[PDB]
């Protein structure tokens, strides 16, 4: 049962439609008299920077980059080798329901084009490429055999970006779950602890592969995001005994903690033998401590608490912190969340040589109108377990009834242009989970009005409100340097491409690029953001 | 017929479906003390004016101010005598070809509501009230008889304004062709001159009733525009022996001329006859002079030129200039647009006080691909009279691929944020037509990203590229005083709420206050944009 049980798990992957093949097959080699689109107008950037920011450099060697991941960027989904994660499975059986009529089968082919990425984010000055690996090009059933020529292809990758002035840096798993391991003994919900052992073979691999090249690395993008997916399809077909919908989530916590702590040690033990670089590993945390809707009420306080121990708490404090979960979460969950046995404290507590937030937007807590102490004794209200008003008119708003900032899209609702709060957001970090290497920005990013291709190109490139929300976060990053001191390592932009954003697919636009999905060729175009994000680089690099 | 006929024109516009009714028809008031939502937090606006601008004014009694139009803003369509417009017709029955499904019934029911809109526009510091007048709340017919209980509307709206410190600015016709004087003669197209005197009774009227109270007056709004309107739907129904849909433009164009002109002397003699305030006239001049695709190409500079001569100068040189149609029009379009006789002249040739420029863009001109000579010859070639690529991809579009700014809406896609060209705008619209009393902004405004009807409130009232347009727009017209000694007598943003946009409806929304088209009461709510503009007068006033 190896390729054999490939073909198995291909086949009812495939069952009511296969995986569509893109147009180019091939490794792109980017040719002799290649021509970049001319710029935009002279004038087209006018207005952005601010005065306030007038000769302010980021520290040396900056990292100054653009963030993608393996199943948002690749296609190729079959292609070499590679196993079906979850993804792959959801999106050719639950498509019209989960995945908006989009699977990752070919989503920007970056697979075969990054030589091409990689000259265009060169023309833009681009200093540092964020990807991550796909567990399934490796192993294609998440344990057993390895696959050759998964660990080839992320080799010439990181020989190219290195040849086009790009720092690596690899992130180990982003949410592309093996359907084998899913299957088996139910992934990050197994009650076990085959899914910490199956984790940290994989990280094994491409660390021994990797890590003379790669000096910086996060072992999970975003946990507590993930987590949360595993409360749904197509993780609940396949709960062990005694794991439902609630449960689900705070197994995956406590098993992401462990594997994060057992990859960390072999990582530090591989840097001891000499077979790797000296370099520095993390995880990327996301979300943000909101601000109480109403000032000095204590229900908002407690409510803006519960929602940072909970979306950043729960995985930083045992890694950056005194090695516990919040004792807010322990209060709340109980059994359903493992306890951390000293055992598990001697490999997590410690395990972040980096701090890295994914500092999209800061959040308004409203505590639970039926109360908080209402809200923590019932799993099914719908505020469980936060208990702040979770929805969008409370989230994004003032009791004044005006927003916190410019909101991106209905669809991205979430998302919020929050620069003025970047500063408090670092300055509680670095204070609460403090790293030795300091921090990184490691993604923010603007999904654009109207663009979601209802348009022409020069409709499309002149993309205003991303390029403003990547200056103001770019020029609230200068200023914590700065004002704040603190030890900012990088600033990573999702993405250097419109990709394939789960749920949503290839309708949410996240890039800095256009990609054409009505062409064959998946053609790249700068947007002005793109130009915006090189001209920042220029001007306040060295 | 009197009352009459009035019924007749109403049964044959409401053949298919009735006039509807507002939920409210009354007046709207608020109290002293009553309380406007609370401000946006004081970051809000951070960045969005420039360093450049810091300390710079705006001359002493600056018109800083909104506009709207009758028909867009006040519905009660049929309310107090009010007579049917082209536009009601058009609406009533063929509303999903020509109307997009909406209709002028009620839009933003200003005619109801004005006491609240203009305690507003006081809270944002809005100086200025740009208004039109409906032709047919005064002469229901076009012609004939007087509707008292109309003239007394417009004198109520004019004093709420006043007493809450809005100086009146009066455009006697914003498009509202009277649906009487379409059947009767078909209107703009006539042959004859019965249009120029129904319009100058008309006019008249307004000035002897209105003109102690407003002394800032445009006879029409965007002559240009409106006229290009006459080749379609209602007025193709009714045009006379010998009028085409090609030659009803120019028909209309000429006697639009003759009614400004005629209207003009009567203003100045009723001025100096003492019974009406010293004011000024003008009309509002819309479109741009478009910068060539490929600079010095003669081609793109020709087509360039031949945009400005249609768009712009067909209408202001008669009246700013030498008095005749640019010679690029004459020699394009012959005996369709009818010669200007010395007697036309006479009254023509310098009767604008004061030039209005609509100026929402600038374009780029790219000479027809097909040959600007080939295009010229033609009349059936899509680009004719103009002769450039007409479409969004060549009007916005440099030879490089790149825009010249920000696009609004595809909805709106005629307009982009094209800022850095209005100082250019002035200089060429000052000396080429130069106006003893200078130059108004009478119009400029953002259609923003798909917020209609889409959003919840808090996603509305954050609307960034309206906010930076209007930001960009106020520092380059402050900038054209300094640096080009620009003689700017105002600033006027379109519009101080969403409302009816002709073809569009509701559809697209201009507004700096969002109006809730799924509330009763159509609760008006300021959008960040309208505290931008408060902010830019207490900066720069
Ligand atoms: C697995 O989780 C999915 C994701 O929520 C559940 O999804 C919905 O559940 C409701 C309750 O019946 C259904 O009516 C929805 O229509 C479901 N959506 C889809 C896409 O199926 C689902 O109930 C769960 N399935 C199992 C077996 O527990
Ligand atoms: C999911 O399973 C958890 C246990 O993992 C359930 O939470 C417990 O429910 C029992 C009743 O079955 C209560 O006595 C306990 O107080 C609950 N425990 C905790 C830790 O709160 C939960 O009820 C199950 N959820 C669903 C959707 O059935
Ligand atoms: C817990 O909150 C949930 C959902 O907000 C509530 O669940 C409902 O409970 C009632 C009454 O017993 C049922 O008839 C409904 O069918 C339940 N489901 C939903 C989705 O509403 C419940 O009211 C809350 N429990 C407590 C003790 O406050
Ligand atoms: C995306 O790619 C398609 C595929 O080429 C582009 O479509 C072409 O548009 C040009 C002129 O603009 C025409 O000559 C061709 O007829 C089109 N080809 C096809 C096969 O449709 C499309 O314009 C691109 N879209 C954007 C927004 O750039
Ligand atoms: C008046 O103009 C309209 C178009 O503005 C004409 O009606 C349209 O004509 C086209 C071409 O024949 C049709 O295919 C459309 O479907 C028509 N539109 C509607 C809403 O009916 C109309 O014929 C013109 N009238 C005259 C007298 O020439
Ligand atoms: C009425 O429009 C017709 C088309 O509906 C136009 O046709 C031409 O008339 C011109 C006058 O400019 C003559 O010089 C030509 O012989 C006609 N031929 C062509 C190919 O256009 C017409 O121009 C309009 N009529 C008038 C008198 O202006
Ligand atoms: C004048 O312009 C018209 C309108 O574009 C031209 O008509 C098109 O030209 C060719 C004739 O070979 C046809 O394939 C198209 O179908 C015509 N368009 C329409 C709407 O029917 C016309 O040929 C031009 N005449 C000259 C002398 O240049
Ligand atoms: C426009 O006004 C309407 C009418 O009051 C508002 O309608 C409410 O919409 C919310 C939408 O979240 C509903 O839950 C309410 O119950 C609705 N009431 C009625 C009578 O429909 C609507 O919110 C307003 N929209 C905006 C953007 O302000
Ligand atoms: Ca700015």
């Amino acid at each position: 049962t190896g390729t054999a049980e490939l073909d198995a798990l291909w086949n009812l992957v495939e069952a009511q439609y296969p995986v569509q093949t893109a147009a180019v097959t091939t490794l792109v080699t980017v040719p002799d008299d290649y021509k970049f689109e001319a710029d935009p107008p002279s004038y087209a950037l006018a207005g952005y920077e601010t005065s306030e920011i007038a000769g302010l450099k980021f520290p040396k060697g900056f990292k100054f980059g653009v963030a993608g991941a393996a199943i948002q960027v690749e296609g190729a989904a079959k292609a070499e080798g590679r196993g079906p994660s979850t993804w792959d499975y959801l999106c050719h059986h639950y498509a019209s329901t989960q995945c908006n009529n989009y699977d990752p089968d070919i989503t920007t082919n970056h697979y075969y084009l990054y030589p091409l990425d990689f000259a265009r984010l060169q023309h833009l000055g681009i200093n540092t490429y964020s990807f991550s690996i796909s567990w399934t090009r490796i192993y294609p059933l998440g344990a057993g055999y390895v696959n050759e020529a998964g660990l080839a292809h992320y080799d010439a990758v990181i020989h190219s970006a290195k040849k086009y002035g790009l720092e690596p840096v690899g992130t180990v798993f982003h949410w592309d779950t093996p359907l084998s391991l899913m299957l088996k003994y139910g992934a990050w919900q197994d009650t076990g602890d085959q899914i910490v052992k199956d984790f940290v073979t994989y990280a094994t691999t491409v660390f021994k592969r990797y890590g003379n090249e790669v000096k910086t690395w996060f072992t999970f993008n975003e946990p507590r995001v993930f987590c949360s997916q595993n409360s749904g399809l197509p993780y609940n077909l396949t709960y062990p005994e005694g794991i439902n919908s609630t449960s689900a989530v705070f197994r995956c916590t406590y098993n992401v903690l462990k594997a994060h702590g057992h990859a960390v040690k072999v990582y530090r033990d591989l840097v001891a033998s000499g077979t790797i670089a000296a370099g520095e590993i993390g995880f990327k945390s996301d979300d943000n401590y909101p601000i109480p809707a109403r000032p000095g009420n204590a229900d908002d306080e407690e409510s803006a608490k519960r929602h940072e121990a909970f979306r950043i708490g729960i995985f930083a404090q045992p890694v950056y912190g005194n090695g516990d979960y919040p004792d807010v979460v322990k209060e709340t969950v109980g059994d359903m969340l493992p306890a951390l046995t000293d055992e598990d404290k001697g490999y997590i507590k410690g395990s972040g040589d980096i701090f890295a937030i994914d500092g999209y937007r800061t959040d308004i807590s409203h505590a639970a109108l039926n109360g908080i102490a209402n809200c923590i004794r019932n799993q099914s209200d719908p505020n469980w377990p936060v208990c702040e008003e979770g929805s969008d008119p409370f989230a994004h708003v003032y009791p004044s009834g005006f927003a916190i900032g410019q909101s991106a899209d209905p669809l991205s609702s979430w998302l919020v242009n929050s620069a003025p709060f970047i500063r408090d957001q670092l300055k509680f970090l670095t204070q609460t989970y403090p790293a030795k290497g300091g921090i990184y920005f490691s993604e923010f990013g603007w999904a654009e009005d109207a663009e979601y291709d209802r348009q022409l190109l020069y409709q499309i490139t002149w993309d205003g409100l991303r390029t403003q929300y990547l200056t103001d976060y770019l020029s609230q990053l200068l200023l914590a340097v700065h004002k704040d001191g603190i030890n900012l390592r990088g600033a990573l932009t999702w993405s250097f491409v419109d990709n394939w954003e789960w749920g949503l697919g290839m309708q949410q636009k996240f890039g800095f690029q256009f990609v054409n999905q009505s062409d064959p060729d998946l053609t790249r175009t700068f947007k002005l953001s793109a130009h915006a994000y090189a001209q920042f680089g220029r001007n306040h690099l060295h």
